[PDB]
């Protein structure tokens, strides 16, 4: 299942560290992503490519220009036909985790818009953007490594390209790292028994580092056994 | 201030995003932030360059392979000299927030820990490793799109390079957009009427779009004063 995503960047060169690198770099290069990019600087019509304007009302600081922004917009959705949802990488957005992620990767077609200086005019927002979303509540210099980080999420979802909890820890050689062992479990061939340690380890370091993420699971039977054993463990 | 930043990474080449555009470009080239990177693969003496390595218990994926990425942070922590916080950056580290960006921002020096498979040995974070920190609850193919936020955020802090609510909606040219008006407030040159209107708007989104961003806050009586007139006025 192929996936197309429009964006739009006064830095465009910057997606190059997705579309030539790594994982995301090999689903480009075997046609499961793409990712086309338009900059509003290519719609601007006066000598010196003004991409910025001055906020009614004063103050400090730039909006994006509304003309070579909006032209770049259409001309994103006319590339991508019918069914793209478009998408202002936003602090006052909706916030993405996991669900977010699987909930935007049901899409074949996404554009998404990234704001440099303070941002883009509230009418546009309104009249060109179907969904706002933040990857994180900090504060950066543009909506690149946000829409960046959107991108190599959900592609994790496409075909051919590659549950609540925190990872357990992991070992690899050597069996012995300044005096540290790897826990015997792991070297005893015993599946079923790497599997419960591995899933308790997940249950203990959620509970100890992101207890919240706890109260909106459901456990399993086992899970709760497990949890309960390191509890107790835990406590001695 | 200059601020140092040591990166480990097996896809170096990504971080020209941050350090050759914008903002952090700019930051660079003018030697207020200076970035440095070791790839693991320069550490590795086998023939092929071998940079994973198998899991201990069995199971899919693969780790980090220990010697290079050893080898790698040690030749940052050498170049850092004293005083380098070493970060990890991980899905099970702390969450980060714009009150982390401030308090990782203290730190004249970093050693960012990019991760690619199923991450690194969990002794090496045990003996090489300060903090593990999370630019989100969502999963990635690696560590670079979380360091390079991280960059651009702390970025943001050095000398010359440039509250708790959501910002207030800006505008810019032209005065009508598809129909859509300027708020008139925005017109009048009223400087105080502008200022409490930015607020007003400030407050009604955070309460309507993040409105547990509101209980951390001990508002001002001149927030309390505009959040009430706002929520009136919501209720209509
Ligand atoms: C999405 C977008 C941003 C952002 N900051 C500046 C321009 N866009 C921050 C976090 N998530
Ligand atoms: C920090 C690191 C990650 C990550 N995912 C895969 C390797 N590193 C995800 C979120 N914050």
């Amino acid at each position: 299942s192929h996936m197309w995503i429009g964006v739009i960047s006064l830095f465009p060169e910057m997606f190059k560290a997705i579309t030539e690198f790594g994982v995301t770099g090999r689903a480009v290069k075997h046609n499961l992503l793409k990712v086309e990019c338009w900059n509003p600087r290519d719609f601007t019509f006066d000598k010196h490519k003004t991409v910025d304007d001055r906020p009614y009302g004063g103050g400090p600081g730039m909006l994006m220009m509304v003309q070579p922004l909006r032209d770049a917009i259409h001309t994103a959705k006319a590339a991508a036909g019918e069914g793209a949802k478009v998408i202002y990488l936003s602090p006052q957005g909706r916030k993405l985790d996991q669900g977010g992620v699987t909930e935007l990767a049901q899409n074949q077609k996404l554009i998404l818009v990234c704001g440099r200086y303070e941002g883009i005019d509230e009418r546009l927002i309104q009249t060109e953007i179907d969904e706002e979303w933040s990857i994180g509540d900090y504060v950066l210099t543009g909506g690149e490594l946000p829409a960046m980080t959107l991108i190599d999420a959900v592609a994790r979802f496409i075909p051919g390209v590659l549950d609540g909890l925190l990872d357990c820890p992991h070992y690899t050689r050597p069996e012995v790292l300044e005096g540290l062992t790897v826990p015997p479990v792991l070297m005893s061939g015993h599946h079923e028994e790497i599997r419960k340690w591995r899933l308790k380890q997940s249950l203990q370091r959620t509970w100890l580092r992101r207890p919240e993420l706890l109260e909106g699971l459901a456990l399993t039977d086992e899970q709760r056994k497990l949890l309960k054993e390191a509890q107790a463990e835990h406590n001695s």
